[PDB]
């Protein structure tokens, strides 16, 4: 389906991507990556998925999100950078990856 | 379906609350909450639907949530209370309702 060229059509890119991040389905997320969806979508607002990634605790998918188009200084509607959540969680591996 | 007594009984209710608030469907969300679906539950990101309502600033559906049993005490993942979010919004009526 990616060889012919016909593309996907998200119902809500930001909402779906942040819901997938919150659910923490590694297989589903990597299959979405295999589909080639842009991880720049964050939420209906600008709530960065890296915030949820730091909240959960794991680091590999946070690195995957931030390394594909995502920005480390994204400002949500509140105005909070992912550095804020990274410091709040206290986990250092995600800090190094960011 | 209501007189049959059927509850929502879905794990995706939290996932759908945030999407409904984000979409802004007033009548649809009001009918959903008037049904067995319970607005008190948190979202995928442990987000209070009342907190997101305060962030958006829609007074009518926020009133519907607080009438249907949404708790101001329950907080978002960030730790901000829905009352704190209403204060951040700047709507005095929303603040007093919160």
């Amino acid at each position: 389906l990616v060889k012919e060229g016909a593309s996907f059509n998200l119902e809500d890119s930001g909402n779906f991507l942040c819901t997938t991040v919150a659910k923490g389905d590694s297989d589903f997320l990597k299959r979405l990556l295999s589909s080639g969806m842009n991880p720049n979508s964050e939420d209906y607002d600008h709530r960065t998925p890296l915030h949820v990634a730091a909240s959960e605790g794991l680091f590999l998918m946070a690195k995957m999100l931030v390394e594909a188009g995502a920005s480390v200084i994204s400002k949500d509607r509140w105005g909070n950078s992912p550095l804020d959540e990274a410091r709040l969680c206290g986990n250092k591996k995600l800090i190094k990856l960011l």
